[PDB]
């Protein structure tokens, strides 16, 4: 794989979740662009991969997993093999590259998604090559147990606009957010 993905909304305090669900009510715009991106494949035939840890897993409402249009691989060092409806299942970000690789995936996976939780995003920010994290600011803070690591700015650029993604602030039931593209390129 030539290059991976991170999606993740924050909030100001760099809450990701609370209770095993979002701190912040449903917002169904940002849902909806959460699943625009991990589901657009560039290339007839293949899906996009999306990557997540256990409880993100089972963070995800059950009719809805997996999430449809995708194929989904989860994280675990202690699970023999996926749960129920997952597809995939690896003990490491670095076996579930790989797997892509082997005769099973070959030539039916276009981009890698990241989409949490949080160790997941710290060692695929920190994996080697091009990387694109996109990050929805959230503008409020909003009480969280499990937050996003802060992203170092020695590696990473935060893009001006880029295409396909809205620049200006937008607001779905009075809260405020923003939709960022961050860009590594080794
Ligand atoms: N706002 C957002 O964009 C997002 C928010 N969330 C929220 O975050 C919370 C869940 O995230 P979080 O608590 O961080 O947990 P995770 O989803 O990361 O699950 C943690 C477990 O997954 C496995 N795992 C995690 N990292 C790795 C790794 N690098 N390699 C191999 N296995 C790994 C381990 O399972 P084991 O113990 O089996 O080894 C670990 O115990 C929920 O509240 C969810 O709603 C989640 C995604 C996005
Ligand atoms: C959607 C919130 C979000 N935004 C961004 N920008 N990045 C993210 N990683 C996430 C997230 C997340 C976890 C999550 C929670 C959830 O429901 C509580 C649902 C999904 C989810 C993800 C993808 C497709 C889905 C389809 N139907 C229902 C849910 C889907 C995904
Ligand atoms: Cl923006
Ligand atoms: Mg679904
Ligand atoms: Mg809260």
């Amino acid at each position: 794989v030539g290059s991976l993905n991170c999606i993740v909304a924050v909030s100001q305090n760099m809450g990701i979740g609370k209770n095993g669900d979002l701190p912040w009510p449903p917002l169904r715009n940002e849902f909806r662009y959460f699943q625009r991106m991990t589901t657009t494949s560039s290339v007839e035939g293949k899906q996009n991969l999306v990557i997540m840890g256990k409880k993100t897993w089972f963070s995800i409402p059950e009719k809805n997993r997996p999430l449809k249009g995708r194929i989904n691989l989860v994280l675990s060092r202690e699970l023999k093999e996926p749960p129920q409806g997952a597809h995939f299942l690896s003990r490491s970000l670095d076996d579930a590259l790989k797997l892509t690789e082997q005769p099973e995936l070959a030539n039916k996976v276009d981009m890698v998604w990241i989409v949490g939780g949080s160790s997941v995003y710290k060692e695929a920010m920190n994996h080697p090559g091009h990387l694109k994290l996109f990050v929805t600011r959230i503008m409020q803070d909003f009480e969280s147990d499990t937050f996003f690591p802060e992203i170092d700015l020695e590696k990473y650029k935060l893009l001006p606009e880029y295409p396909g993604v809205l620049s200006d602030v937008q607001e779905e039931k009075g809260i405020k957010y923003k939709f960022e593209v961050y860009e590594k390129n080794d």
